[PDB]
């Protein structure tokens, strides 16, 4: 999908991270993909070139990446759906979560009925150009009845308080046992 820095620049970043067995998420800019463990915490880096109007949110969505699924909403399978892992503000069926903000919104479109999760945009902190969301994946890449072996991408939006379109930039993602192997195969 095609990226907008739109006219605040809006793009993504990533840290760098290795291949080793161990790592738990690293992101191959190569492929603009990042590969996580289930449910584990990954650092997404907001860069903008100019500071996004007051009020301005930030949306996370998956899709499916191929064009023959795209239309099919990405939601976790019924397996983890029901497992109980919720942590009571975010809905047992959405598969992007974050982690380290107080003000999450988990929502589903009323016509697509597409989920996503949405936080206010806030400006880097003190000494720092960028600003960070964490974001974590509740289901693997693998999950029968969810993704089911498809892979996928993470579009993040940034909208104004009206929900206009200011910037959008995406990435693939890979949810596995074994980030760091998957990475250096796959490259
Ligand atoms: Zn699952």
């Amino acid at each position: 999908q095609k990226t907008y820095q739109g006219n605040y620049g809006f793009h993504l970043g990533f840290l760098q991270s290795g291949t080793a067995k161990s790592v738990m998420c690293t992101y191959s800019p190569p492929l603009n993909k990042l590969f996580c463990q289930l449910a584990k915490t990954c650092p997404v880096q907001l860069w903008v070139s100019a500071t996004p109007p007051a009020g301005s949110r930030v949306r996370a969505m998956a899709i499916y990446k191929k064009s023959q699924h795209m239309t099919e909403v990405v939601r976790r399978c019924p397996h983890h759906e029901r497992c109980s892992d919720g942590d009571g503000l975010a809905p047992p069926q959405h598969l992007i979560r974050v982690e380290g903000n107080l003000y999450p919104e988990y929502l589903e479109d009323r016509q697509t009925f597409r989920h996503s999760v949405v936080v206010p945009y806030e400006p880097p902190e003190a000494g720092s150009e960028y600003t960070t969301i964490h974001y974590k994946y509740m289901c693997n890449s693998s999950c029968m009845g969810g993704m089911n072996r498809r892979p996928i991408l993470t579009i993040i939006t940034l909208e104004d308080s009206s929900g206009n379109l200011l910037g959008r930039d995406s990435f693939e993602v890979r949810v596995c046992a074994c980030p760091g192997r998957d990475r250096r195969t796959e490259e």
